[PDB]
Order: C-alpha cells, then structure tokens, then sequence
C-alpha cells in the first residue's frame, strides 16, 4: 500500500518501493521525483517503527544524515552566488581563530571539497560536546590539519556543517540552521530544517539502527585518520533520537526532512538557479559545483570518491548505480540519496527509516536510483 503520485513512466520504481515494504527490508521509505522543477514521482509506504505504531504519511520526516550536507552546501554557495563569500579566500579570513596551527592557507572550497584536514574532532570529544554549537565549532578552530590541505579527501563526516556554518555565520549574521529556514526551506517551502523543533516530534520517524559492527574499533588505533573521524563522537545512530541532537545544528548529519522537499530544495540546481520564482543561485554559481576538486581514495570513506564543491561527482567504480555526466549528488547514513542531474534537470531523492550498512548507498538505494534512471530513457 504506496500512497502518493508516482509517473506511469516511473512503474518500475513504484513496484520496487512495494516489494521491499512487503519483505521488510524497508520499514517506512519516501521516494521523491522532480522535472524541471515540477513534482513527478511523489510516494511513501511502510510504517512509523518496526511495530506499525502508525503509517508513514505524507509529511512524516525523518534523520536524513548526510543529504544535510547538501543543503549546508547550497547555503554556502549563496553566499558565493551574492558575492560575500569567496571559496578562494582563507577561511581564516572570516574566521580568525581558524588561523591557528597552521591553518591559515587553507581555503574556503577546500571546507566544501572534503580536502581541508579537519574531518573530524580531536579525541576529547563526546555525544554532548556536538550538542554544544559554539564549543564544537571553537574546538575545530584550535587543532591542527591531520594531513596536508588539498592533498587527499578526507570525509567531513560530522563537522561539515560545524566548519562552513561558522564561515556563513560570520558572513551573514545568522546561524547556519536560521539561514537555512529563512533563505531555502522557507522561500521554496520545503519541509527541511537542522535539527527538529519539539512542535514537530508527532511527525519524526526515529531511524532503526543499521547492524552492530563485529568489533568495536576501540584498540585499533587512532592513528588512523578514518577511525578519528568515526570515533570523533562516537558512532551511535541512536544518538539521532535525543532532544540535544534535535536541538543542536549540525549542518552534516542533524537534518530532518523527507525525499519530497530534499528533491524540491535541490531542484534550484537542476533547474539552472530557479525553481518557479525564486532563484537561489546563478547558473554561474552552479558551474563552480561542478569543477572537480579532488580524485582519490578517500582518507575515510577508503573508497575513491570524485569531490566538487559541496557535492560528489560520478565515481563510477564506487558509486556504480549514478551514471556519468554533469551530476552532483551526496547520501546519508543507512542508504538516504539525494541526486541532481541538471542535464535531464531532475533531481532523486530516496529517505528511509531502517538503516543500511554503509554510508554510501545501500542495495535499496541502487534498486530505486537504477530503476529511475531506467525509466529516463
């Protein structure tokens, strides 16, 4: 039982959603479909938990983990778009304590491209500590690179939003999660937002926690940059479900949205800068996305991952079920996609509750994004 509008083009996508509802492997899934700028595939199915409490409905939103990076980046890059920020210019220019250790060169589209050598916390850092906006972001500003900016990539995993937002919160004025509302999700009203206001609790599907890991990495060393990364706080998908995650703004993994207004916000790039009547960007601005920044086996994800400014580019070898061309896209923890091919000016989004393994794709992820893509030619 699929409720919702999805294109008759689009049949093969709607009957994959169906059999994976049916056997399980999704508990409640969104899948989201945008045309030049007109909704196309719009549906939802499964269940609230994995105890039918209630059906996934219309405006059920969910932990979205890293499709908040996309968002976090398409704030930045407005304020490239209106000549405030410039992604060549230091961080440190808007962000003096960022000078320390030897930080001073590194630039602002390194922060967006993965390549800047803060992926993560040093180890005095904790679950509470990242519910702590300004001291999360002040503890980023004193440490050193863990490897040389611009070499290699490194995944931003949870600080992503903590190193650009403060870069935008000085620009601008307002923190990254109010200019997010007030400058995306509230002029193209999308159901978006960093964190989740306790008025909206009712409609929150809590994710369900992807398979424990045979080891815990503990006594494997820290030498590792992946494993500082991971271990920054330390990974626990459960940790989505507080009230100090849902009040903090981490631009990397702490929104909450849907697929509908994730393909509907990310449809201003596909679409060339505007969807309807507002414009976000300039085609311009765009181009900058799409200049490749780094190739390379990334230091965290142990993957080779093609990096833009604020989004990934088709790495066929490790993201196989994106094809090749102008396309920028990012996921989430657990399977989340939110694809934009602004050659055929569509954007893709896919959000679940049952996490995957992998912070890339999982096997659903390619199932729904291939059938999409089949259906498209």
């Amino acid at each position: 039982n699929i409720e919702g509008v999805c294109d008759q083009r689009f049949s093969g996508l709607k009957e994959a959603l169906a059999r994976n509802l049916d056997s399980g492997e999704d508990v409640g899934a969104a899948i989201a479909l945008t045309i030049d700028g007109e909704s196309v595939v719009d549906m939802w199915g499964g269940w609230v938990d994995v105890e039918h409490t209630a059906p996934w409905s219309r405006d059920t939103v969910t932990n979205v983990w890293s499709c908040s990076k996309t968002v976090t980046a398409l704030a930045a890059l407005m304020l490239v778009d209106r000549g405030l920020l410039d992604l060549d210019a230091p961080v440190a220019q808007y962000w003096p304590e960022f000078a320390a250790a030897g930080k001073d060169r590194i630039r602002v589209r390194q922060l967006l491209s993965h390549t800047s050598g803060v992926s993560g916390w040093d180890q005095p850092f904790t679950l509470e500590n990242i519910c702590d906006d300004e001291y999360a972001t002040a503890r980023l500003a004193t440490q050193a690179p863990w490897w040389e900016p611009g070499t290699a990539s490194g995944y931003h995993a949870l600080n992503y939003g903590h190193l650009i937002g403060e870069v935008v919160r000085r620009i601008d004025g307002r923190t990254l999660g109010r200019f997010i509302d007030e400058e995306i999700a509230g002029p193209l009203d999308a159901d978006f937002r960093l964190g989740l206001p306790k008025s909206e609790y009712g409609r929150v599907s809590n994710v369900i926690a992807p398979p424990p890991l045979p080891i815990d990495i503990a006594a494997l060393g820290m030498d590792n940059i992946m494993v500082k990364t991971f271990t920054a706080p330390p990974a626990d998908a459960t940790g989505s479900w507080t009230d100090g995650w849902r009040a903090a703004e981490i631009g990397a993994a702490n929104g909450h949205s849907n697929a509908r207004a994730l393909a509907r916000i990310q449809s201003v790039i596909a679409c060339g800068g505007k969807v309807g009547d507002v414009r976000l960007l300039s085609e311009e601005t765009i181009d900058k996305i799409f200049e490749e920044q780094s190739y390379g086996v990334d230091l965290v994800l142990g993957v080779p991952v093609r990096f833009g400014v604020g989004f990934g580019l088709p790495t066929p070898e490790s993201v196989p079920f994106i094809p090749e061309g102008r396309i920028c896209f990012w996921g989430g923890w657990g399977g989340s996609q939110i694809i934009i091919d602004t050659e055929k000016r569509m954007t893709f989004s896919y959000v679940m509750n049952k996490m995957g393994p992998g912070l890339l794709g999982s096997e659903r992820s390619a199932q729904y994004v291939s059938a999409a893509y089949d259906a498209l030619s």
